[PDB]
C-alpha cells in the first residue's frame, strides 16, 4: 500500500552511492593519466619511481572509498555484511557480502540500492578489452594498481628483459583501468535511472 518510507530510504542510499562512485570515477581517471605517463620508455628509473608513489596515493584513496562507511559508520560496499570493512587493505581482496542490497519501492518494483564491493571494484564491463594473448582479464582494481606500482619501482635501466617485463605489466594495467572505469560508469548509469524512477514517485 504505502511505499513512502521505502522510497525515501532508497533515494538516500542510491544518492550516497552515486556520490561515492563519482569520486571512484575521478580517482580511476587520475590513475589512468598516471599510467599514460608511465608508458614512456625513456623515463629514468627515478621518474618511474616518482610515478609509482603518485599511483600509490591514488590507490590509497580508492581503498578508502571502497571501505566507505555511511553516517552511522556501516560499510556501504559490503552487501549485508555492513559491520566489517569489506576490503583487505594489503591485497585489495573482497570479503564482504555476495548478495546486493535490494529494496522494494512499489507494488511491482524492487531496486538494487547497495551494490557489493565485488560488483564495483572486482568486476569489469561486459564490454571489456581482452588480453592480447587470450589470457583472463584482471578483475580487481587494486591488483591492477599494485602490479603497476611494483613494476614502476623495479629499476629497468640498461636491462631489456626487465624493461619489456615492466612495460607489459603497465600495458596490462592500462587495459584493466579502462575495463574497471567502464564498469563503474555502467553502474552509475543504473543509479541515474533509479533516481529518475524514484523521483517520478
Ligand atoms: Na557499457
Ligand atoms: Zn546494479
Amino acid at each position: 500500500s504505502q511505499y513512502a518510507l521505502a522510497r525515501t530510504f532508497a533515494t538516500q542510499k542510491v544518492s550516497l552511492e552515486e556520490s561515492v562512485l563519482s569520486q571512484v570515477t575521478t580517482a580511476i581517471q587520475t590513475a589512468q593519466e598516471k599510467i599514460v605517463y608511465a608508458g614512456n620508455g625513456t623515463l629514468s628509473d627515478d621518474d618511474r619511481a616518482s610515478l609509482a608513489t603518485d599511483l600509490q596515493g591514488i590507490r590509497d584513496q580508492l581503498m578508502n572509498l571502497a571501505n566507505s562507511t555511511d553516517g552511522n559508520g556501516r560499510y556501504i560496499f559490503a552487501g549485508y555484511k555492513t559491520e566489517a570493512a569489506p576490503f583487505d587493505q594489503a591485497t585489495g581482496g573482497y570479503h564482504g557480502g555476495e548478495k546486493s542490497v535490494t529494496q522494494q519501492v512499489d507494488s511491482a518494483i524492487t531496486l538494487e540500492i547497495g551494490h557489493t564491493g565485488a560488483q564495483i571494484f572486482n568486476s569489469i564491463c561486459e564490454c571489456a578489452v581482452p588480453e592480447p594473448d587470450g589470457s583472463d582479464s584482471e578483475k580487481n582494481l587494486f591488483v591492477m594498481l599494485d602490479t603497476a606500482i611494483a613494476a614502476l619501482k623495479t629499476p629497468v635501466e640498461g636491462n631489456n628483459v626487465e624493461k619489456e617485463k615492466a612495460a607489459a605489466a603497465i600495458d596490462k594495467t592500462n587495459r584493466g583501468l579502462k575495463n574497471s572505469l567502464h564498469n563503474v560508469l555502467e553502474v552509475r548509469w543504473e543509479l541515474e535511472w533509479f533516481l529518475e524512477l524514484l523521483s517520478a514517485k
